[PDB]
């Protein structure tokens, strides 16, 4: 056998979030018709996950390379979850400005998603760089940013 879930995750975390941005920002949308508060709370929900999903990155980034597999891992999947109720909501969205904008937010958080991770696989082959930690800690901040933003404007913002 040879060494399993170290590289594997890093690059399985794209295939997650970069599908799942591609395919809910584009071409397919969710039709799920019903009550808005209902994809809100299942954003809110899966937010929460996801924000220590990019901890994990973080965590893991001052460890070991095989603990940002299980970081990666998770981190895109999770994403998965995250965008599948954003983008539900986003169509559900009555104005089209107000739609394009909260996809606008979407994308990102998908976006820096996508990018916080290619620092994790970097510091996978480069485990002896400490500013790479600190880029990716960055990198992290910033997806958490996103989310939370998008979070806010899920609620009625005051």
């Amino acid at each position: 056998g040879i060494d399993p879930f170290t590289q594997r995750d890093v690059d399985n975390a794209l295939r997650a979030v970069g599908d799942a941005s591609k395919r809910l920002l584009s071409d397919l949308l969710p039709p799920s018709t019903g009550t808005f508060q209902e994809a809100q709370s299942r954003l809110n929900e899966a937010a929460a996950g996801l924000n220590q999903a990019a901890t994990e990155l973080v965590q893991a980034s001052r460890g070991t390379p095989q603990d940002l597999a299980r970081a990666s891992g998770r981190f895109g999947q999770d994403f998965s979850t995250f965008l599948e109720a954003g983008v539900e909501m986003a169509g559900q969205a009555p104005s089209q400005e107000d739609r394009a904008q909260v996809v606008s937010n979407l994308k990102g958080i998908s976006m820096s998603s996508s990018k916080l991770l290619l620092a994790a696989k970097a510091l996978s082959t480069d485990p002896a760089s400490p500013n790479l930690k600190s880029q990716l800690a960055a990198a992290a901040r910033a997806v958490t940013d996103s989310i939370n933003q998008l979070i806010t404007m899920c609620t009625q913002q005051a």
